[PDB]
């Protein structure tokens, strides 16, 4: 039920091999690792979970590493997306000094 | 080779039944109708063309009609995307007073 | 009452010296005003009395901007089309955020 | 040298009274400054000497903003994390453009 999709606004392409880490917020307010992976050649990451109970989740997209691998100076350390779970696609559109993120919930 | 995908940033969903018109620029600088359709339940419009020679194209996405059908006051008349053809996905992310458009060319 | 602001999402900077042409629908597009963005990425003083109700088009010459930086971008231009002043005079800021294969545009109306 | 600007993409307006909390990485997140956006959608005067090199997090409380307008938005907050002043002092504008299920954030560094 959770998928992440990442596009590169500079090249006009999927953002491939972007590392993504998902965390779930614990009772003591810390972030517990939940799942992770890297985007495919289509910029997508499937199969993160099945387990996906209500709670607050954080999806961290490693944008800095991506721009570094392209030789382009980036601004952000990463893009964080934090939401309460209540099909979820977390989309992100990446530029070096800007990004957007959209939840497509169907 | 040309596909249009539209998302609704207010609802977090595909933008369904959005009218899209494609034009090709003529030798006298006018816009000639080329193809059109409406987005599907997945917010996508396929099968616009096959015919898709080099030239300047305009994709008009009827955002105002979409927001009107939702009872939400919009700013723009439409979103226009103009490019030279040289697989093209024209993506758009819609809010009432803002939109983005991204070309995913693969 | 009409201002255009352009930012470069690759550099995190104002987009300087971007040409901007404004048209007003008469059903033809009549030239209305033009200018280029300053060092702040802004273009002021496009109009005044003159900015009556109508459908306006703001064409931002993003391709020339990118080409001058060595980049072959996707779009020919960014066009922003809108009805203005339909409920009396307003101040309009048309913002654009540019990347080689993507742009966003936002209207701030006060 | 740090300013936060927030806009509402549904209304085409400044996002007014949005809470903003800034942290600096010590590996814990230490509270650094906080405030709320004004009628212009801006928050100034967060820092000064004080804004040394470091990793900073700007947390923008978008959910409370939307909830006060009757909306149940997707995100808990918008978080913007960045290294600052790594090559000497700069002016940073952190902009955010909010929709109920989507946001964009941009850095303008001068």
């Amino acid at each position: 039920p959770l998928m992440v999709k990442v596009l590169d606004a500079v090249r006009g392409s999927p953002a491939i091999n972007v590392a993504v880490h998902v965390f779930r917020k614990a009772a003591d307010d810390t972030w517990e690792p939940f799942a992770s992976g890297k985007t495919s050649e289509s910029g997508e990451l499937h199969g993160l979970t099945t387990e996906f109970v209500e709670g607050i989740y954080k999806v961290e997209i490693d944008t800095k590493s991506y721009w570094k691998a392209l030789g382009i100076s980036p601004f952000h350390e990463h893009a964080e997306v934090v939401f309460t779970a209540n099909r979820y696609t977390i989309a992100a559109l990446l530029s070096p000094y800007s990004y957007s993120t959209t939840a497509v919930v169907t």
